[PDB]
Formats: structure tokens, C-alpha cells, sequence
């Protein structure tokens, strides 16, 4: 009842460009008006598999995984993480969700968030300290969704034969209820 | 699960240099022995508002902004936060009845010891650095300093430093959240 | 919300070269599924406890601070953590496997491998001695050591040339998936 989690499961189970080309580990644990999560992701195949930048001049150097939640916390089948990975460990989720007050939705007008809306975080490509990849979560992005976690991540560096196989990376968020 | 936190009121509850200056968004959440921190700050009006190094050449690049508590962890005064946005959890905004007792969320004393008479240096423990960046972008770094119990006419303390290098031009000082922790006194 | 700890007690309690020339302050609480982790690490004595790469040329810029666990998730006379100043915040507890960090979330290197996936690592920026400008790369890996059921490996490394900077680290949070 208190986590919610993609499944420890090793098949792939997200969407950047294709069907199952990536498997995220996200773990949220409630701990009371804050969210615990916790998050990992591998690229198992297509562009974004192995970086190399000295040999596929066309490759860019960011993507973008949403977590798209319903009034109720449901994830949504338009999320790039697959439905069928996510439930509680061993129904409602608005007490998992960030909160709406803390991080408001933007105004259509608008477009521009609060900076709290948003965590950066520094991790890293296949257990080197030289493979600085930055992780941008921001909270309640996403206009069609009653709450969303969008998950962007990009680089500077020329990777040479990298694989987006990510280091793991804690943080908090307030909690609706 | 008992939480102390800013309402997430929109309204200014912080000094930096003048009274309403900017807005402290806190959550003190305790886990057991550990309390879950998350902290972002916006300034809205004065001279840290809207930072430009080419056009102000006297702007400092530090601000600190001080929580006090007494020996029963209340909130003091003299703290850079107002007293009266800070409160235990109730909704979107604090209780009804200001606290008694908050010994609970306070930083451990024997982990985080007060500069004894002797020396003015403290351990190192009783700092975190962490990294946030204004206005949603990577590239307008900010260095936080949390430091606990480092002032001395407190019982406990929390004290937000932040600093930065770069010659910022018409950034707003609009932080990123971050998440630390700190071991509980009890 | 039971957590297991080094005590607070002043007194070295780790082995980085030899008996008792650290004190390891490590926090992990249980709540639910995730361990929320707290470290700080003060070198007491021997060639770390004051960095000085001008006078000292022959100086490392790493150590590793192993906490070696079996199946019960009891710490091993191995670890470079003194067992007698780990406990639940003295009679050594009897399981622990509700602090352990996942096997499915950070499996052990098969034989034919010694590379582990990347979610088995965490890394942090530290900094010595309360300063912004004295930076330490920690990296925290989870079931590495071959010859325990379980593993959390402490590894310190940095870069710069420091002249007479005491190893004195800032505090750093981190959480990990517990095995149940
Ligand atoms: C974990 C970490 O910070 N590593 C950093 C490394 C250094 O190898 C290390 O910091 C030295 O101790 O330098 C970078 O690659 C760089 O210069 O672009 C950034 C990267 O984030
Ligand atoms: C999250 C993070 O580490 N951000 C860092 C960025 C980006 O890494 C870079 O813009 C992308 O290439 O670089 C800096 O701006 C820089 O070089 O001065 C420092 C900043 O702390
Ligand atoms: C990010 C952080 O907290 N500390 C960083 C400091 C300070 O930002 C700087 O000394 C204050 O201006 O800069 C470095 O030493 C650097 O540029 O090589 C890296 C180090 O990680």
C-alpha cells in the first residue's frame, strides 16, 4: 500500500521513440506529505543504445519519459511507461501524486512553470564518473493530465561507444494529500 | 508521518534584507531517526530579485537566510522566516494551534555538535552542499550550504547559505527544489 | 521506522589502511520499500587524515570503505565498519534483511562477468572540510563483493592537488531499494 513501482521485472517496459526501447525502475514510497522516488533507467535498444556521436552526426542529445496521471493518480496508456509495469509492491493514487499547490498546472496562456516545479540531478552512464548525464523531473508539466512527471534527460558530451545505461538518483516531492 | 513545512500559501514569508522580500517553500517530514527535507526559494522584490552583474557592479552573490529554534524547537523572531508560515501540516496550509513541541524535526546535537567556546569551526557533518539552478535551466548553477547548529544564541539551528559565481544577467532568483536529510535529535 | 546506525559515540569505529584511523557516521532508515541513507565519513589519523599532494607525491586520491552482509544481513568481521558500532539506534541484532539492498534491483556480477548494471551505483558530490571548493566524488555501489549475500561499497575518490585539506566530509543523503 505504501510504494508504488514499475515492477523490478528485468523486459523493458517504455516508450522514447519505439515500444519497449527502454526500461525505467521508478519507486515511489510515501512517506507521509513527501514522495521518496527513486530512479534508474537502460536504453535496450534503438538510437539512443549506444552513443556515438563521432559516427552518427544526426543523433541528438536528449529525450523526454511522461508519466501522465488521471484525476484519481491512474497512469495513463498516452504515458511513455507502459501501464501494465506500474502498480503497488507486495486503485487511488492521488496520495503518490505531486502536489497541485506546490507545483500548479500552467495557465494555457502561460507555458512558464515556477522553478519548483522542477529537480536537477546529476547521474551517469554505465558507472563512470565521466559520463554526466542531467536529469531534469519537472511536476504538473503536461496540459491534457490532471498531474504528470515528465523525465528529461540530456548531455553535452560526445559519448564515443556509451550505453544509456543510467546510475540510480533519489529525490522528494510534495504530496497532494 | 507528522510533517512542519511553509503553507504553500503564494504569499512573501521571508526576509533576506527586508520584510516580504521572498518566499521559503519548506518540508521538514520526519522519518523515524531521519528528517526528509525539501527545500526551493523565490525572491520577489529588492535587489536579489532580478540579478544583473553588468548593470549592478555593488550586488553581493551570497544571501543567508537563518531558522532559529529554542530548546523546545519553536521557531524564534529573530529567524529570517516569519513565524507565522510555519506550522505542522493540515491541508495546503499549518494548523490552527502554533506548536509546543518540535524537538521531534530539531537536528541532533551529538551529530551536529555547537561550536564549543574554544573554536568557532564546526565538523564538516554539520554541512550539506547541494546544487539548484534558477529559472528551470541547467546552466544558471546556485550553491546551497545547509548548515545545522552553527549559531550560537539558538538551541537549534538550520542555516540556508546560497552563493553562486557566474556574472548572471536579468536572471530572477526562482530556485529548483532539492531533497536532503538530517539525523533527528529524537 | 526502525534504523540501523553506526552510534553517535565520538570514538573512530572504521579501517580505511589500518585499525580505527576513521569514523564512518552511516544512518539507514527503513521507511517501507526504500532504505533513506545518511553518510559522512572523518579520517582521524594515518596518510589520509591531511591531504597534501605538494609535499606527499606517493598519495592516493581514493579508499574504499567496504559493509560486507550475510544472508541475514548481518555485518562481517571483513567490513571495514568495526561490527561493534552498528546496531538498531550492545546485544548484535539477529536480521536485518529488511535493510539490504535488493537482489533484483542490484543483482551480484554473474561468474562470467565482473560488470555490474549502472542502477547498482549512485554517485554524490561531497566536499571536505565545509568548503564548496574542496570536492569528493563518493560512489556508493550495491552488491559488488562476491563473497557476501549482500554489499554496500563506499568508494572516495577526487581530483585536486589539495594542500593540507583534512578529510573531513559533508553529510550526503541517498536512498536504495530494501530486499524486503
Ligand atoms: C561525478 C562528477 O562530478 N564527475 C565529473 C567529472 C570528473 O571526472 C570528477 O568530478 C573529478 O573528481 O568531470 C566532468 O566529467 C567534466 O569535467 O566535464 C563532469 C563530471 O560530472
Ligand atoms: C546539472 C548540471 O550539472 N549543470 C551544469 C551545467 C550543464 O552541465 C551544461 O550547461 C550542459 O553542457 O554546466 C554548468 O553550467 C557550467 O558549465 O558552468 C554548471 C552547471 O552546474
Ligand atoms: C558544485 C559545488 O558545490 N562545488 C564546485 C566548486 C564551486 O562551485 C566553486 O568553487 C565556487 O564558485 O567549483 C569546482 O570546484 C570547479 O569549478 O572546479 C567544482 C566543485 O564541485
Amino acid at each position: 500500500k505504501l510504494t508504488l513501482w514499475t515492477t523490478l521485472d528485468p523486459s523493458p517496459n517504455c516508450r522514447i521513440d519505439v515500444d519497449k526501447d527502454s526500461k525505467l525502475t521508478l519507486v515511489l514510497t510515501k512517506c507521509g506529505s513527501q514522495i521518496l522516488a527513486n530512479v534508474s533507467l537502460l536504453v535496450v535498444k534503438g538510437r539512443f543504445q549506444n552513443l556515438n556521436y563521432k559516427t552518427n552526426p544526426n543523433l541528438p542529445k536528449t529525450f523526454t519519459i511522461k508519466l501522465l496521471f488521471d484525476e484519481n493518480g491512474i497512469l495513463k496508456d498516452s504515458s511513455n511507461l507502459d501501464k501494465n509495469y506500474w502498480n503497488y509492491r507486495n486503485k487511488n493514487a492521488v496520495g503518490f501524486m505531486p502536489n497541485l499547490a506546490a507545483y500548479p498546472k500552467s495557465t494555457t496562456t502561460q507555458s512558464k512553470l515556477y522553478a519548483r516545479n522542477t529537480i536537477f540531478g546529476n547521474i551517469y552512464l554505465d558507472s563512470q564518473a565521466y559520463n554526466p548525464v542531467v536529469i531534469k523531473i519537472t511536476f504538473n508539466q503536461e496540459a491534457d493530465s490532471a498531474y504528470s512527471i515528465t523525465l528529461n534527460y540530456s548531455w553535452g558530451k560526445d559519448y564515443e561507444n556509451i550505453p544509456f545505461d543510467s546510475t540510480s538518483f533519489t529525490f522528494s516531492y510534495i504530496a497532494q494529500e
